[PDB]
């Protein structure tokens, strides 16, 4: 399937134990895709002061379209030192590994895989 319905646990930035997916744009996109498939991927909603508390490169989910079954269609865009690898719509949040942190909410998405 080109798209997969996922329910992503929304984590508070100060709860996150593993604050990024790796050390290169290509690695963080790879790892993010693996964690999304394995159901071990959390989402942090971006606000003032959130991104400096996470590790670069960042992986964003961005709205790719204007929402089947409540699931917003999203794709992955990485960012390293102010350069993004990908072009998409509005940021829904930054992806991080989920290692058992208690979420505050769930974000239903349709991931272009």
């Amino acid at each position: 399937k080109t798209h997969v319905q996922l329910s992503l646990p929304v984590l508070q930035v100060r709860d996150v134990l593993v604050r990024g997916f790796g050390d290169s744009v290509e690695e963080v996109l790879s790892e993010a895709r693996q964690h999304l498939k394995d159901g071990t991927c959390g989402l942090v909603e971006v606000e003032k002061g959130v991104l400096p508390q996470l590790e670069q490169p960042y992986v964003f989910i961005k709205r790719s379209d204007a929402a089947p079954h409540g699931h917003v269609m999203v794709e992955l865009v990485a960012e390293l030192e102010g350069i993004q690898y990908g072009r998409s719509g509005e940021t829904l949040g930054v992806l991080v590994p989920h290692v058992g942190e208690i979420p505050v909410a769930y974000r239903k998405v349709l991931l272009r895989k």
